[PDB]
């Protein structure tokens, strides 16, 4: 299939990114407490909703959450203040914590299920989200004795979140904290504004965007 893309919201940041994020791709966004990354995948989460014509895929959403931050009324505020049905929204996001890192895998395992009896609908899952990628592994494997391990399971878990964008034309979304994965560094600008950074896309030229966070999410 065509790879598709979806709308940040941001003209700036879909530029950056060639368009917007990519299906069958794995995009991973850094940044640190309030750094845009979260508010990114709620945006998302609305925007893939949307038709082509608008910037989504009209797709379904899957969300893994590792530390608790996603917010129902959050994406009920984006979602109306674009046009949307907030309820509709919210319904055809599937959410799952993750209490630990070996649920987190069992749960991107698990999610091919759902994924399969979307597929040929009307709603077919285009947009998984992980926030965050690493915050279980981080937790749970200290120091060196235990590095080898952690990175051998993230590895893995990178590995079937792969498959699952490739094979089931999904973009991929994580969060994280400092290919595989395009990866996009988000800091604080001036002025309340935020600052995307891409970093050795092998395709795509480094470069920065300026966004703005508003009541409907991220945009310029
Ligand atoms: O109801 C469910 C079950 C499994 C899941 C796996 C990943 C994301 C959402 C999910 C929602």
């Amino acid at each position: 299939a065509t790879i598709g893309r979806i709308s940040t919201g941001s003209k700036s940041l879909d530029k950056l990114l060639g368009g917007g994020i990519e299906t069958q791709a794995i995009t991973e966004v850094f940044g640190e407490f309030g750094s845009g990354k979260t508010q990114l995948a709620h945006t998302l989460a609305v925007m893939v909703q949307l038709p082509p014509e608008e910037g989504g895929l009209n797709g379904s959403v899957m969300w893994i959450d590792t530390e608790n931050t996603f917010r129902p009324e959050r994406i009920r505020e984006i979602a109306q203040n674009r046009g949307l049905d907030p309820d509709e929204v919210l319904k055809h996001i599937a959410y799952a914590r993750a209490f630990n890192s070996n649920h987190q895998m069992l749960l991107v395992q698990q999610a091919e299920d759902m994924i399969k009896e979307l597929l040929n609908t009307d709603r077919p899952v285009k947009l998984l989200i992980v926030d965050s990628l690493t915050s279980h592994f981080r937790s749970e494997y200290i120091g060196r004795g235990a590095l080898a391990e952690r990175q051998q399971k993230l590895a893995k878990h990178l590995a079937d979140l792969h498959r699952l964008a490739n094979l089931y034309d999904i973009a991929v979304f994580v969060t994280n904290q400092v290919s595989a994965t395009l990866r996009v560094y988000l800091r604080k600008g001036k002025g309340g504004k935020r600052i995307a950074r891409l970093i050795d896309a092998p395709h795509l030229p480094e470069g920065e965007a300026v966004f703005s966070i508003t009541e409907k999410g991220i945009e310029d």
